[PDB]
């Protein structure tokens, strides 16, 4: 059974849809927990929006060069959803607030009546829903916010390098130690020395609540998008005078934004089925 009783006349009917593109390297788990209290004048839908980004990290040679290569990694990943229902509003979302925690761990309480809050470090509500990611070297925080959508950043940070600290923005993130090679991959750090947001990719966990006017409409559509922001780093190879090499990067930030993946979900308040409408 998918329908969890809350208290006296209050239940959570649960449906989940997932969706994979290998255009865009996404998978999208999305759970639509529906809100069904006597005692709250409107209709609530608790999104939790789960899965995968590929980082889609290549390294490549430069032109018909042996000493420039190049990474192509991912600066941010895009986290975004909305609705086109005008008799539908954006109540909460989680994360809220500007997170730079390796872990980003947060939760949503439910209580009858309406009430919605956020737990710290247990329970005690009629229902509730929790995130948790990891954005090691990463930064989390809202772009863009309206009733009708929520857009979320995570983007590169800070990141302790052989040269000291970095920022998400410096030339020298992720060269190499290797000059004389002639395999892109060796021009830049290896794996272990990389954060997962760039040798594998993202695992999302973010909430967002809803609410609709009862008897307005049965049906609502959702568009939720996940997806990257790529930047280029070129590592040229020097040359000094002693004879000894090094690398030295330089960098194409935004190279390619918005490598996303949008999913279309209709929404159905009166008997709890979920459609996806179209894609990318």
């Amino acid at each position: 059974n998918n329908i969890e009783n809350i208290g006296d006349g209050a239940e959570v009917v649960k449906r989940t849809e997932d969706t994979s593109s290998d255009k865009w390297g996404v998978t999208q788990n999305i759970q639509f927990d529906f809100v069904k209290d006597k005692k709250y004048n409107k209709d609530a839908l608790i999104l939790k929006m789960q899965g995968f980004i590929n980082s889609k990290t290549t390294y490549y040679n430069y032109k018909n060069t042996d000493h420039i290569k190049a990474m192509r990694w991912p600066f941010q990943y895009n986290i975004g959803l909305k609705t086109n229902d005008p008799n539908v509003d954006l109540i909460n979302y989680l994360p809220k607030n500007k997170i730079d925690s390796v872990n980003v761990s947060q939760t949503l309480g439910y209580n009858i009546g309406g009430n919605f809050n956020s737990g710290p470090s247990n329970g005690s509500f009629n229902y509730s829903k929790t995130i948790s990611y990891n954005q090691q070297n990463y930064i989390s925080e809202v772009e863009h916010q309206n009733s009708k959508s929520v857009q979320w950043g995570i983007k590169a940070n800070s990141f302790i390098t052989s040269l000291g600290k970095m920022s998400g923005h410096d030339p020298n993130l992720f060269v190499g130690y290797k000059p004389y090679s002639q395999n892109p991959r060796d021009y830049f750090v290896p794996d272990n020395e990389l954060p997962p947001l760039v040798h594998s990719g993202f695992n999302p966990s973010f909430i967002a609540t809803v609410s609709h006017e009862k008897g307005s409409g049965d049906t609502s559509e959702f568009e939720i998008t996940y997806g990257r922001n790529m930047d280029v780093t070129h590592a040229t190879r020097r040359t000094t005078h002693y004879g000894a090499s090094y690398l030295e990067g330089s960098r194409i930030h935004n190279a390619f934004v918005n490598r996303n993946y949008t999913v279309k979900y209709e929404v159905n308040w009166k008997t709890h089925e979920i459609k996806v409408k179209g894609h990318n």
